[PDB]
DNA sequence: GTCGG
DNA sequence: GCTGATGCGCA
DNA sequence: CCGACGGCGCATCAGC
């Protein structure tokens, strides 16, 4: 990490203008500049050397030259320095709470994991559940293990219907050697009418052999809960999305929910080149979709040799 | 906050 | 009771 | 100087 030091500082300030001030805008403008410096293959000596990068402007160059001569900045100071601020950016680490129910809470005197702990009956079901594994949402999931709960949500998969296909993706089809948590594709041949229960069954089932032990949110497209690995030392409970999609928007959603945000930013940048336009459903001349049948197909598009995902972290 | 308009 | 309004999390 | 900067599925609940 040749700049940690600085991207630490920049993302420490896009939090805070997020979950404090509320300005979604800056908080991407700052998290924007973190990952142009991030890519950056040199050790930055100055702000104006920075301030070559795109993403990265006045402002920011001027708080890399106080951080780059004193290794703080004053503002991140005085920020952590805030009762309310600091209480306010620690309470939206719980999942289930954001900006507003953080900054509600605070001006209700709750102001720490204690407090949330001893107020049950003003948190929601999900924020419930946030708060009740904390500190198992906020561990990385070692590779081994992924590749453990990839095994039981295939399996299990099949278990309900052999036609199923079940893609897990993020950081984990990269072959990133851990992950924040597991994300989930699932298509079906019937799904391109209309039918219920198409996601439930598989929901229904991964919680009949327990894997699935709590549920965040759950509709007929999207289920958001928590998973364990089966037990020694308890496995901690971790984050899974599963998301049911037409099998005809099938690459293009597994392209897009493989990872590398990063990557999605400047595949749809050169989309926009020849004159295309891709977001997680579909790649369009705007026109009707292109026909899609891999993923290089959507490289086709723009030119493009076909980038193998365990490549794509840019 | 940054950048194109 | 209802639902329009709003919050939340997520590549 | 100034406006654009991603959108959506799902859950909750203030104000009828
Ligand atoms: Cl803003
Ligand atoms: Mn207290
Ligand atoms: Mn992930
Ligand atoms: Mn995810
Ligand atoms: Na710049
Ligand atoms: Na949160």
């Amino acid at each position: 990490t040749l700049n940690g030091g600085i991207t630490d500082m920049l993302t420490e300030l896009a939090n805070f203008e997020k979950n404090v001030s509320q300005a979604i805008h800056k908080y991407n403008a700052y998290r924007k500049a973190a990952s142009v410096i991030a890519k950056y293959p040199h050790k930055i000596k100055s702000g104006a050397e920075a301030k070559k990068l795109p993403g990265v402007g006045t402002k920011i160059a001027e708080k890399i030259d106080e951080f780059l001569a004193t290794g703080k900045l004053r503002k991140l100071e005085k920020i952590r320095q805030d009762d309310t601020s600091s209480s306010i950016n620690f309470l939206t680490r719980v999942s289930g709470i954001g900006p507003s129910a953080a900054r509600k809470f605070v001006d209700e005197g709750i102001k720490t994991l204690e407090d949330l702990r001893k107020n049950e009956d003003k948190l929601n079901h999900h924020q419930r559940i946030g708060l009740k594994y904390f500190g198992d949402f906020e561990k990385r999931i070692p590779r081994e293990e992924m590749l453990q709960m990839q095994d039981i949500v295939l399996n299990e998969v099949k278990k309900v219907d052999s036609e199923y296909i079940a893609t897990v993706c993020g950081s984990f089809r990269r072959g990133a050697e851990s992950s924040g948590d597991m994300d989930v594709l699932l298509t079906h041949p019937s799904f391109t009418t209309k039918q219920p229960k198409l996601l439930h069954q598989v929901v229904e089932q991964l919680q009949k052999v327990h894997f699935i032990t709590d549920t965040l949110s759950k509709g007929e497209t999207k289920f958001m809960g928590v998973c364990q690995l089966p037990s020694e030392k308890e496995y901690p409970h971790r984050r899974i999305d599963i998301r049911l999609i037409p099998k005809d928007q099938y690459y293009c959603g597994v392209l897009y929910f493989t990872g590398s945000d990063i990557f999605n930013k400047n595949m749809r940048a050169h989309a926009l080149e020849k004159g295309f336009t891709i977001n997680e459903y579909t790649i369009r001349p705007a026109g009707e979709p292109l026909p899609v049948d891999s993923e290089k197909d959507i490289f086709d598009y723009i030119q493009w040799k076909y980038r193998e995902p365990k490549d794509r972290s840019e």
